[PDB]
C-alpha cells in the first residue's frame, strides 16, 4: 500500500 | 495500490 | 492498480 | 505500508 | 510501517 | 517502524 | 523502532 | 530503538 | 539501545 | 547501550 | 555499555 | 564495560 | 573493564 | 581490568 | 589486570 | 597481574 | 606475575 | 613467577 | 523454475 | 525456465 | 521451485 | 520449495 | 518447505 | 519447515 | 519447525 | 521448535 | 522448545 | 527449555 | 530451565 | 535451573 | 539453583 | 547453591 | 553455599 | 561454604 | 570455611 | 578453617 | 487488508 | 498447476 | 481484487 | 495449501 | 497494528 | 496453525 | 511499545 | 501459547 | 528501560 | 511466569 | 548503572 | 525472587 | 569500581 | 543476602 | 590494587 | 564478614 | 610484590 | 587477623 | 489542500 | 477501501 | 509545514 | 489507522 | 529545524 | 505513538 | 552541530 | 524518553 | 574534535 | 546518564 | 594521538 | 569514571 | 612506538 | 591507575 | 626487538 | 612497578 | 636465538 | 630481578 508526495 | 502524488 | 497525479 | 516524501 | 523523508 | 531522513 | 538519518 | 547516523 | 555514527 | 563510531 | 570506535 | 579500538 | 586496540 | 593489544 | 600483545 | 606474548 | 610467549 | 614459553 | 508476479 | 507477471 | 508474490 | 510474500 | 511473509 | 516474518 | 518474526 | 523475535 | 528475544 | 532475551 | 540476558 | 547474566 | 554474572 | 561473578 | 569472584 | 577469589 | 585467594 | 593463597 | 491464497 | 488469491 | 492462474 | 491474514 | 493469520 | 498479534 | 502474542 | 510483554 | 514479561 | 526488570 | 529484577 | 544491583 | 548487591 | 566491593 | 569486601 | 586486601 | 591483607 | 608479606 | 479517496 | 489526504 | 493522513 | 505530520 | 510526529 | 525531532 | 529526540 | 546529541 | 551526550 | 567524548 | 573520555 | 588514551 | 593510558 | 607501554 | 613496560 | 623485555 | 628480562 | 635465556 504504497504512498509517494513529491514536491518538486 | 500505489498511489502517486506529484507537485511540480 | 496504480494511480498517479501530477500538478504541474 | 510504505510513506515517500520527496522534497526537492 | 516505514516513512522515509528526502530532502534533496 | 522505520523513519528514513535524508539530507542531500 | 529504527531511525536513520543520513547528511550526504 | 536502534539510531543511525550517517554524514557524508 | 543502539547509536551509530558515521563519518565517511 | 551500543555506541558505534565509524570514521571512514 | 559497549563502546567501538572504529578508523579505517 | 567494553571498549573497541579499530585502526584499520 | 576491557579494552581492545587493534591496528590491521 | 583486560587490555588487548593486535597488531595484525 | 591482564594484558594481551598478539602480533599476528 | 599476567602478560600475554603471542608472535604469530 | 606470570608471563607467557608464544611463537607460533 | 612463572614464565611461559611455547614455541610453536 | 522461478515464478514472479508483480502487482504495481 | 523463468516466468513474469507483472501487473502494473 | 520457487515462487514471488510482491505486492508493491 | 520457497514461497516469496512482499506487501510493500 | 521455506515462507516468507515481508511487510515493508 | 521455516517461516519468516518480516515488518520494516 | 522454526518461526522468525524480525520487527526492523 | 524454535521461535525468534527481532526488535530492532 | 526454544525462544529467543533480541531487542536490537 | 531456554529463553534468550538479548539487549542490544 | 535455562535463562539468558545479555546486555551487549 | 540455570540463570545467565551478562553485562557486555 | 546456579547464577551467573559475567560483566565483562 | 552457588553464585559466580565474573569480571573481565 | 559456594561463591566465586573471578576478576579477569 | 566456600568462597572462591581469583585475581588474573 | 573455605576461601581460597588465588592471584594468577 | 583453611586459608588458601596461590601465587602464580 | 484482507488476504486469501490457495494453491495446488 | 493452480492458483487463487484475494485482496482487499 | 480477485486472481485465478493455471499453468502446463 | 490454504492462507489467509488480515492487518490493521 | 493487529495481525491475523492461518495456514494449512 | 493459528496466529496473532498486536502492536503498539 | 506494548506486545501481544498467541500461537497455536 | 500466550505471550506479553512491555518497554519503556 | 523498564521490561515487562508474561508467558504461558 | 511473570518478569521485570529496570535499567539506568 | 544501577539494576531491579523480579521473577516468578 | 528479587534481586539488585550497582555499578560505579 | 564499587559494586553492590542483594538477593532474595 | 549482602554483598559489597571495591576496587583500584 | 586496593581491595573491599562484605558478605551477610 | 570483611575483608581487605593490597598488592604491589 | 608487598602485600597486606586483614580478615574479619 | 593481620598478614604481611614482601618478596624479591 | 484537501484530498478524499474511495474505492470498493 | 477508504483514503483521506490533508496538505498545506 | 502541515499534514494529515487517514486510511480506512 | 490515523496519521499526522509537521515539518519546518 | 523542527520535527514532530503523531500515530495512531 | 508520539515523537519529536530537532535540528540543527 | 545540535541534536534533540523526544519520544512516548 | 528523552535524547540529546552534540557534535563538533 | 568533540563529543558530547545525553539520555533520560 | 550523561557521556562524553574527545578526539584527534 | 590524543583521546579522552568521561563518564556519569 | 573518567578515562585517557595516548597513542604514537 | 609509545603507548599511554590514565584511569580514574 | 597509570599506565605505559613502549615498543619497537 | 625492544619492550618497556611501567605500571602505578 | 618496572618491567622491561628483550628478544632476538 | 636470544633472550633477555629485567625486573624491578 | 634479572633473567637471561638462549636457545639453538
Amino acid at each position: 500500500f504504497k504512498f509517494e508526495f513529491k514536491f518538486e
